[PDB]
C-alpha cells in the first residue's frame, strides 16, 4: 500500500497544507510567499539568490517575479554592466500584501504543526534536515 | 529565516526528492507513478478511487488519466448505467513500465531515508501521520 511509503505520505501532507494554503490566500502561493519574505529579508536582493527562497529553478522564478511584478507587488532594477543580472525591491504595495499574509500563513502551518508538541516540531525539522544534508 | 518554518523546509525536502525523481524517471512522475500501483493492486478499480493514490482533484486525474491512456500505460472500460463513472486497468505496456520504475523509485527514496535510521524513518513516519489526522 502507498500509505506505508514515508514520501508518499509527505506528498499527501503537503498537498493538504498547499490546498489549504490556496483556500485561505488564492492569489499568493507558498514559492511566491517565501520569496517576498526572503525580499523583505534583504531589500535589493539579487534576483539568482531567490532561488533558494523559491525551491525552483531559473526560469520558474524569472516568470514568478515578471508575474508579480506585473502585479504591482515587486520592482527590478538590473545591473548597468549585465542589464540581465537584476535586483529585487518589495513595491509598497507588496508590503502591504506581505503584511497581510504573514499571520495567514502562519496560522496555515499551524493547523498541521498545532497537532504536534514543541519537542516533536523540531523533531520533525532535525529529521527533514538529516534527510538533505 | 524561512530555513526556520518547518513547512518550508518541508518544500525544500519534496522538491529535492521531485527534482531526483524527475532526472532518474523523466517520462513517470510521482503522481503518475503512484496511480499506476494502485492499479496494479486493484485492477478495475474506480477511477474516483485513484483521487487518494494520485492526491489531486478530480480534474487533475482525468487529465493525468488521458495522458496515459494516451501514451498506451492504462485502458479504461465506462460504465454501462453512467457512462462518465470508468474502471481503470494497466496494459500490458504500462506493466512492464511499472516494473521496471519500482526499484527506480525505491532507490530514490533510499537516496534521503538511506540518512536516517529505521527508528528515525517509522518516527518521521508517524510525525506525518499526526500532522493530518
Amino acid at each position: 500500500a502507498l500509505r506505508n511509503k514515508a514520501f508518499h505520505q509527505l506528498r499527501q501532507l503537503f498537498q493538504q497544507h498547499t490546498a489549504r494554503w490556496q483556500h485561505e490566500l488564492p492569489d499568493l502561493t507558498k514559492p511566491q510567499y517565501a520569496v517576498m519574505r526572503a525580499i523583505a529579508d534583504k531589500p535589493g536582493i539579487e534576483q539568482v539568490a531567490l532561488i533558494e527562497a523559491a525551491v525552483s529553478t531559473k526560469a520558474t522564478l524569472a516568470e514568478m517575479l515578471a508575474r508579480m511584478e506585473n502585479r504591482g507587488l515587486v520592482r527590478r532594477e538590473h545591473d548597468a554592466a549585465d542589464k540581465r543580472r537584476r535586483f529585487v525591491w518589495l513595491t509598497a504595495e507588496g508590503e502591504k500584501v506581505l503584511a497581510a499574509a504573514i499571520p495567514i500563513g502562519d496560522s496555515v502551518d499551524e493547523e498541521f504543526l498545532g497537532r504536534l508538541s514543541a519537542e516533536e516540531q523540531e523533531l520533525f525539522m532535525q529529521l527533514v534536515r538529516k534527510m538533505m544534508n
